[PDB]
């Protein structure tokens, strides 16, 4: 009766509003893309909610080509849609737009980040639907992804690795305390500011709003053992995946991939945690932090807050962030 009337009032219109309005409407989109395809009307449905004065609807409409447009080439591929730079034609403000087909759209894409006030989570500017297309609007982060920095740099020095992992665990701590599982923590889903000083989580395509059995695992190399074994999953899956991302930043390669072929699910269930992939040259507190994040039993695995403390303390132990922003190529680990 509360959500039922809110969505009835919001449907068929683009409005300026709050997170709860967008979130409520997003659930009806997730359900629509489950239904069988219908014949399209003359004028497409246009509905949704903009959360910033930077993106202004015009007579309750916000349509691509008319009110805003993408310019230049794509920022990349998210789990469920391509991402572009866009500009509101009225206000001139630029942002990022992810374009998701309705039949692959999960409301958790917006529920996980709508109205969250963390510097470690990419701000959501709103989302608008044009018939079978959901446009998700977010703050533009000029530095690109951590995943792209690792490809370009080969791998990162320990202090830079620790610094970004630290900022990611602050993000994960904020989410976990609000019963949100990210579900795809990897370097590709961390974005950097232009000076490389700020990191923020993006792409909540795999998010669940909580223990659960509905978790769609992302990248097989970053999956926690409890996921593979088809067991109950909590926030700890994100802690495991964050330490897989750490191994990736230090080594320049995903864990497992340089030692095993075929589907890795079996190997992740059967093998010891990939603690052997920890560089011998790493500081003791660094190795201890990754070891406690890569415990196979989730109950014994440290929390995002706990790993965050250890990682902050590991960064102090190596002298803090000294390494330069976009330094010289560092050769990734060779296969054996
Ligand atoms: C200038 O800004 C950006 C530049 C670049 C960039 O240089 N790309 C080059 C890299 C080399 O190949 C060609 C393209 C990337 C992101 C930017 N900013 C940005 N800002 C907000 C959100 C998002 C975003 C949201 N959800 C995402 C992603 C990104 C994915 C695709 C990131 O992997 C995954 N899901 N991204």
């Amino acid at each position: 009766s509360v959500e039922e009337y809110l969505v009835h009032a919001l449907q068929g219109s683009v409005s300026s509003g709050q997170a709860h309005s967008l979130t409520s409407l997003a659930k009806t989109w997730a359900a629509r893309g489950s239904r069988s395809r219908e014949p399209s009307p003359k004028t497409e449905d246009n509905e949704g909610v903009l959360l910033t004065e930077k993106l202004k609807p015009v007579d309750y409409e916000y349509r691509e080509e008319v009110h805003w447009a993408t310019h230049q080439l794509r920022l990349g591929r998210g789990s469920f849609g391509e991402v572009h730079r866009m500009e509101d034609k009225q206000t001139g403000f630029q942002c990022a737009v992810k374009k998701v087909r309705l039949e692959v759209f999960r409301a958790e894409e917006l529920m996980a980040c709508a109205g969250l006030t963390s510097p470690r989570i990419v701000p959501l500017y709103g989302a608008v639907r044009e018939g079978p297309w959901v446009n998700i609007f977010m703050e533009l982060l000029e530095g690109g992804s951590l995943g792209q920095l690792v490809k370009e740099q080969g791998c990162l020095p320990e202090d830079r690795a620790l610094y970004y992992l630290g900022q990611a665990l602050e993000g994960l701590e904020y989410l976990h305390s609000r019963r949100i599982l990210h579900g795809d923590v990897k370097a590709d889903n961390v974005l950097l500011s232009s000076d490389g000083s700020h990191a923020a989580l993006c792409d909540f395509g795999h998010a669940v709003c909580l223990l659960t059995g509905d978790y769609i695992p992302g990248t097989e190399t970053h999956m926690a053992p409890e996921v593979v074994l088809g067991r109950s999953c909590d926030a700890k899956v994100d802690v495991w995946s964050s330490c897989c991302m750490m191994l990736h930043m230090l080594n320049g390669c995903h864990p497992w991939t340089q030692f095993f072929r075929g589907p890795l699910c079996l190997k992740i269930a059967s093998e010891p945690p990939p603690v052997r992939e920890i560089p011998p040259s790493c500081a003791p507190l660094t190795a201890q932090a990754i070891q406690e994040g890569l415990r196979k039993e989730p109950i014994h695995r440290v929390s995002a807050a706990e790993l965050g403390g250890k990682v902050n303390r590991a960064l102090q132990q190596v002298g803090g962030l000294k390494s330069p922003w976009r330094g010289e190529y560092k050769e990734p680990r060779h296969p054996p």
